[PDB]
């Protein structure tokens, strides 16, 4: 569904059946509600304690086929190009893609083949570092995250003698807004994310009703507005 | 009851007991007038009750219902609010209205008067078409005639448009004004008119008639407003 039918079937769930109609919302306020149930829809369904079935990512058809058209891959770009203070001694400092929102898979191209990334938690790290080897199994790396300014720098610690190549990230991209019209105004340009112009859902279609609803609960639980409501449904933002 | 009934009895009533048969044929279209509008109105009588609320109130109009067409005004190139609106005139003896349908190609349609209130929101809508067994209606620019607008769903054609309505009453008149007046109408009719209306309101005719009388004679501005507050 396209953005003029986000906006008018937002309209007909929203005031237009309502026995005592509320006063309909301007299209700023539409895109801004839709934006946030996109993103709490994904953050909803990524996580299987997020929703209902306890399914996650890749749980079920159905939630393969919700992140399918939000599934990228990219490159980590090495970052000798200034400076910089790393944890460990021997870890290669990379840039993750700008337009990055949850990583589910990393690998690394070496001159010994490829080998998985296993993102190793702090206490894990000092676990494995207490050890007297301190390097990965066989056919796996390690990678903790590292100084980041404007986007997330990555450490990453493979075997002794060993360069890498590539290092590719399979991620899921950042959402792009939903803008139902040209934001442009004289007044002044509202943005939603740093766009005023119209911005289609570059999701499946198979989410855009659940988008939907989950905004127009948004927008009921603003109209009610006491602090219950917000604090109910705020809990679904996670 | 004839209007020489009409005449004498206004003498019984009016002259205790036992004015101008022209004086008196004006009060006796006025009251008839004022008559039709309190039955009408459900709030303008002492019971409550308007045009079928009652077995007495649909034998009050029976005579007045007439069932007639709209004809399309294609003549006049006129101005529409409305950009799928056919302009239709009513006919021209029409008080009332009090149902209306459009026989469309997809089927007859029950047209619903809508307010102007109702259209500016109807049509702040996505859709902005009736339900699916109605048309809306809204008058527009007249001349000497009632013109509608029918705005009937798109991708449809109004074949027909049926008024069912309450004729305007002909005037009672008690004699040949011509004769002893001038030149004096009542409604643009000289000569003796008859009622038009069934006999049961005959006499509430008569009673008003009668009531309005007094009080003008009686000259007291009280009265005049009081009796005038009955006028619709």
């Amino acid at each position: 569904m396209n953005v003029n039918e986000f906006s008018n079937e937002f309209d007909v769930l929203y005031n237009n059946i309502m026995s005592n109609a509320a006063p309909g919302l301007n299209e700023y306020e539409k895109s801004v509600l839709l934006t946030k149930a996109q993103e709490e829809i994904v953050k909803n369904y990524f996580e299987p304690a997020g929703n209902k079935y306890g399914k996650g990512l890749d749980d079920s058809p159905k939630r393969q086929i919700d992140f399918s058209e939000l599934i990228k891959v990219g490159e980590g770009v090495l970052n000798t190009s200034a400076p910089t203070i790393t944890f460990d001694k021997r870890a290669k400092v990379y840039d993750l893609p700008a337009d990055l929102f949850l990583v589910i898979n990393e690998a690394v191209d070496t001159n010994a083949g490829t080998k998985q990334i296993v993102p190793i938690s702090y206490s894990d790290y000092t676990r494995l570092m207490s050890r007297p080897y301190k390097e990965p199994v066989k056919y796996q790396a390690w990678r903790i995250i590292t100084t980041s300014i404007n986007n997330i720098s990555v450490e990453l610690i493979v075997n002794s003698n060993e360069t890498i190549t590539d290092y590719k990230v399979r991620y899921i991209r950042r959402p792009a807004p939903i803008i139902t019209t040209n934001l442009s105004s004289e007044y002044g340009d509202v943005t939603i994310n740093g766009v005023s112009t119209v911005s289609e859902c570059e999701l499946n279609p198979i989410i855009h009703s659940e988008i939907l609803q989950r905004a127009v609960e948004l927008a009921k639980a603003a109209y009610q507005g006491d602090l219950q409501a917000s604090v109910e449904l705020g809990q679904r933002s996670e």
